Order: structure tokens, then sequence, then C-alpha cells
């Protein structure tokens, strides 16, 4: 199956700021930052487009999951990634893409994302597997702009 979310949202932080700690630092900041991520190691590449990480986190048990880079641009604050693979990850997902856009709007930013999940099998995405990539994925922003605010 295939499920496509999209969703706007706007931060009190600018674009350019708020990139740059999400996005271009967002691997050295996350683990600072959400106690149970242990790390984001780069297994292949630069940084670049093709870049692949791997995130291993505490949920007393460690797991991982892998996440590729599928664009990057400062100049327009894009980053779309797709997270797949590992022990980490949910057993219905094949790999959840992600299309992350900010703007400048009121002095802050708003922010465009397009989400879409594939699943194994013909059955409709669970909400708690809906929630908790959403609640992962918010937490992490969120925990970074909080970060931002209080610089
Ligand atoms: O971490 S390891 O235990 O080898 C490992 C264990 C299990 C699965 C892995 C998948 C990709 C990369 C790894 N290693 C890796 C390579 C380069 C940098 C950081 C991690 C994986
Ligand atoms: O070999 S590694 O250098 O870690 C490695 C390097 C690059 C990519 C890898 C992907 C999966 C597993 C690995 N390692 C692995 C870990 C434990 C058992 C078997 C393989 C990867
Ligand atoms: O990769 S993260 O950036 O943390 C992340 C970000 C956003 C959504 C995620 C959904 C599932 C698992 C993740 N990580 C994860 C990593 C290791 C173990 C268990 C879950 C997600
Ligand atoms: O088969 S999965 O269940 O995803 C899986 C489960 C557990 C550990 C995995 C480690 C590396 C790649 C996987 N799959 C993969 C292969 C290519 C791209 C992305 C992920 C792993
Ligand atoms: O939740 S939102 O406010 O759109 C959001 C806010 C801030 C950052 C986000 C990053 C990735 C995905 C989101 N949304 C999303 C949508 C559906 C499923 C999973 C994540 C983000
Ligand atoms: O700390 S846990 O949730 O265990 C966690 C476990 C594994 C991976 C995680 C990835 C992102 C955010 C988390 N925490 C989080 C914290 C507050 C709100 C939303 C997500 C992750």
């Amino acid at each position: 199956g295939v499920h496509t979310f999209e969703e706007e949202s706007t931060s009190p932080v600018p674009p350019a700021k708020l990139f740059k700690a999400t996005v271009v630092d967002g691997d050295e900041l996350t683990p600072k930052l959400i106690p149970a991520i242990q790390s984001i190691e780069i297994v292949e590449g630069n940084g670049g487009p093709g870049t692949v990480k791997k995130v291993t986190a505490v949920e007393g048990k460690t797991s991982y999951v892998l996440h590729k880079i599928d664009a990057i641009d400062e100049a327009t604050y894009t980053y779309d990634y797709t997270i797949s693979g590992g022990t980490g990850f949910q057993e219905i997902l094949e790999k959840v893409s992600f299309k992350t856009k900010l703007e400048a709007a009121d002095g802050g930013s708003k922010i465009k994302v397009s989400v879409t999940f594939h699943t194994k099998g013909d059955a409709p995405l669970p909400d708690e597997v809906h929630q908790d990539v959403k609640q992962k994925s918010q937490g992490i922003f969120k925990a970074i702009e909080g970060y931002v605010l209080s610089n």
C-alpha cells in the first residue's frame, strides 16, 4: 500500500537559521537533544544526495534504522529523505519517504511536508504506525526548533 500525507505548519525561526539547525547540523544536534537517539553515523557519502545514515536509538533495547538523502538544497530549504530497514523499523513498513521545504513567512518559517508510507501487503496503514512516525518526526524537529530559540 502507498499512503501519502501532505501538511503545512509554521515556526517563529526564520528559514536559513531553521534549515541550518534541522538539516545542515541535524546529524550532530539530534543525539545531543533527543536522549533516546544514541548516534547518527554516515554509512556512505558526503552529506549530499545518496548519503546513507545509520540512526541508533534506545527504545534498554538498542535498535537502528537507515536514512537515505533523496534531495538537499540550502537555497530552497529543501530536504527529502527516506527511512527504511534496520531492527528499529516497523515490520509493516517497506519505507517512509519525506519531502520537506521551508519558506520565509512573517519573520519565521512556513513548513511544507509530504510523507509517503509504503506498507507490505494491502491493508490500511495502522493509525498507531502513522501516529508514532508523526510523533518522532515532530519531536526531533521541535526539539531542534526549541534549541535554536534558546540560543
Ligand atoms: O554499525 S555496524 O555495527 O557495523 C552495523 C550493524 C548492523 C547493520 C548496519 C547497517 C549499515 C551500516 C552499519 N555499520 C556502520 C558502518 C559505517 C559507519 C557506521 C555504522 C551496520
Ligand atoms: O560491515 S560494515 O562495515 O559494518 C558495513 C558497512 C557498510 C554498510 C553496511 C550495511 C549493513 C551492514 C554492515 N555491517 C555488518 C555489521 C554486522 C554484521 C554484518 C555486517 C555494513
Ligand atoms: O530515525 S529517526 O530520525 O530517529 C526517526 C525519525 C522520524 C521518524 C522515524 C520513524 C521510525 C523510526 C525512526 N527512528 C528510529 C531509530 C532507531 C530505532 C528506532 C527508531 C524515526
Ligand atoms: O530488509 S529490512 O527489513 O529493511 C532490514 C531489516 C533489518 C536490518 C536491515 C539492515 C540493512 C538493510 C535492511 N533492508 C534494506 C535494504 C535496502 C535498503 C534499505 C533497507 C534491513
Ligand atoms: O507533522 S507536521 O506538523 O506536519 C511536521 C512538523 C515539523 C516537521 C515535520 C517533519 C517531518 C514530517 C512532518 N509531518 C508528518 C506528517 C505525517 C506523518 C508524519 C510526519 C513534520
Ligand atoms: O524518546 S523516544 O520517544 O523513546 C524515541 C525513541 C526512538 C527514536 C526516537 C526518534 C525521535 C524521537 C524520539 N523521542 C520523542 C520524544 C518526545 C516526543 C516525540 C518523540 C524517539
